[PDB]
């Protein structure tokens, strides 16, 4: 599932389903510049969590609360890799369903994804 806003694309959104009991979960998706100038994702607006926390490279264990993305350029997620820690989670779907948020870029503008919930323990799609 790709999804397409001015030169920003997001590829297949995912998320690990929050294990039981919990209220944290991490996102995972392909966020790609394809524009000649920078952008930045400002915000993920949900009402299923409270806010985000990106961990990105260099220096994945610090985390920021928004993504500067060079002109052409890509940030790729995964398990163990960069991430998106969603916090503060009051609901989410059942895995095999999908989460609504919106994606708020700085020049691009907002895009409202449906990441597919997976298993707590996924490792991809």
């Amino acid at each position: 599932h790709e999804y397409a806003v001015g030169k920003i694309k997001i590829e297949h959104p995912w998320l690990r389903a929050p294990l039981e009991g919990e209220t944290r979960a991490q996102l995972y998706m392909l966020v790609v510049n394809s524009a000649d100038r920078p952008d930045r994702l400002i915000g993920v607006k949900s009402a299923d969590f409270r806010s985000v926390q990106f961990h990105i490279a260099p220096h994945l264990v610090a985390r920021e609360d928004a993504i500067y993305l060079p002109p052409l350029s890509r940030v790729t997620m995964a398990p163990g890799g960069s991430h998106v820690e969603l916090v503060d989670i009051s609901k989410m779907n059942p895995v095999g369903w999908a989460a609504e948020m919106t994606l708020v870029f700085e020049k691009a503008g907002e895009v409202t994804i449906d990441a597919a919930v997976e298993a707590p323990d996924a490792m991809h799609a």
